[PDB]
């Protein structure tokens, strides 16, 4: 808390993660963004963050000349690297009945399936990316402006802390309902300039829950030593495309350990959609692709 | 001319050969919404599909339902690519498809902007109602919200394999509903127009397609008649952005795939930055890439 007379920047809620998922939802609503704390624990963020260290090594940091990769090291491929990412942190219930509540619809069963599963690394002196949406990956979407459907939300944890000065993302809560959805450039955002951020100050295995409606940016990383961690779930509704091929790419071995929502979220299991009629999206011939596979 | 003079003119469907400009028939396209391409599959090739896929038609069980389904009376079958050499060597190469393609999908600096949504025989039995008015847009259902300033969504090359007479089931096109105001459902409830809804046939012969866009409203007609299977091929083309409604790249055995050209693998989901591998093509870890 500050003096008296100080301005207040815009509030990002908090929950632990023992918080009721509809009292989390309501937050979620409001704002756009919400931060869950304790989504995963200490010791799972520890033992993630050591299971994909030895793919860290490997990958070199970029540094150039103008970007958002700059001095930033990304990796997708955590099924195959983390058994407790595989066995442990996509099987978190608190994270599938909020994407229930986003993408579901009645009826039709999973709504969403995963866009990608990015381990970041921002080293220190990374510079801070411009404001954007995350739905501008689907470029029609903001046409639609608030009264628009989710195209994808963001559960992005914390494995390392995020501090204001090591480059916390800067969230704008309550953008997802402004009247018209811009790109963030001088030309087309007459607020160029005057939007008002405030970082998602967060400790290991909190996350912040961020709708594609919603402006953010990540931070500068001012430190000197500084190594920030994060893990961004990216999850999309049944119809649109993940950006992994992970039914290409993770092996059959994992595939079978998987449950069957797993299992639905990396394209090795369908889901039935009802149009006036019940579609697979994913299918094969009028059955479930996990049938080929040998799944079911 | 067309109409007897002072006659209300009907909608109507322009026709032109496939050896016609892309430029020609991406106008007529972009009027309404849908256009006739004559001989856009050849007739021996016409042929060797039906006969290759034949064998898969009959071992399709035929329901008899009355509940209003798109399957009351009407085969569907998606693995063409498996069952007919002819449509994964010849067929799907059709320089002409993606002139077309890349006209309505594609941007400049970014590669193929589309990829394949289906493969679809649709064979319509004798007796089959007729299906219920919608646009193909309605799969990705918040398209109908963004209206005609939206962009495409889906297209679909619909082949005629046997003959589409007025009385075996054609399907009914509405020409310029692509450019309505507002996109709706089209039922008693939520579309005005609902009853007074001007629609055509399709009249085709073998090898003949028509292109028609996610935003026109169509339906296929009853096929009255007593013997004629009313056979079709629908090649669905969507954004690279959305979600094929088959897994061809789980399905369709890597043998066919390494036979495919590089844009066939990639409309078939073999070759990629969405659908990517860490920052690579996955056509590299599937061994694709020489």
């Amino acid at each position: 808390l500050v003096p008296r007379g100080s301005h207040m920047p815009p509030r990002l809620q908090r929950f632990p993660a023992t918080a009721s998922a509809d009292e989390i939802f309501a937050a979620f609503q409001e704002d756009g963004c919400v931060v869950i704390e304790g989504f995963i624990s200490p010791e799972q963020v520890a033992r993630f963050s050591q299971e994909v260290d030895p793919a860290m090594e490997k990958i070199p940091v970029e540094v150039t000349n103008n970007n958002s990769n700059d001095r930033t090291k990304r990796f997708s491929k955590c099924v195959i690297a983390s058994p407790t990412f595989r066995n442990e942190i996509i099987e978190s219930d608190l994270m599938h009945e909020l994407c229930d509540r986003v993408f579901s619809k009645p009826g039709e069963g999973m709504g969403y399936h995963f866009n990608d599963n990015m381990v970041i690394e921002v080293q220190p002196g990374a510079p801070a990316q411009r404001l954007h949406r995350d739905q501008e990956l689907y470029p029609w979407w903001n046409s639609m402006g608030p009264a628009g459907p989710e195209c994808v939300i963001n559960f992005f944890c914390a494995v390392t802390p995020f501090t204001e000065e090591n480059g916390a993302t800067r969230l704008v809560p309550g953008s997802h309902l402004w009247p018209e959805f811009t790109q963030i450039n001088e030309r087309d955002c007459p607020q160029f300039g005057k939007i008002e951020t405030v970082p998602a100050i967060m400790q290991p295995g909190d996350c912040y829950l961020m709708s594609g409606k919603v402006i953010h940016g990540a931070g500068h990383n001012a430190t000197t030593t500084d190594r920030r961690r994060a893990l961004a779930l990216a999850i999309i509704r049944r119809e649109l495309r993940p950006m992994q091929a992970f039914s290409l790419s993770v092996p059959m071995k994992l595939a079978r350990e998987m449950s069957e929502r797993s299992q639905t979220m990396f394209g090795f299991r369908s889901s039935v959609q009802h149009c006036d009629d019940m579609v697979h999206f994913w299918g094969n011939d009028g059955k479930d692709i996990a049938h080929h596979l040998g799944l079911i």
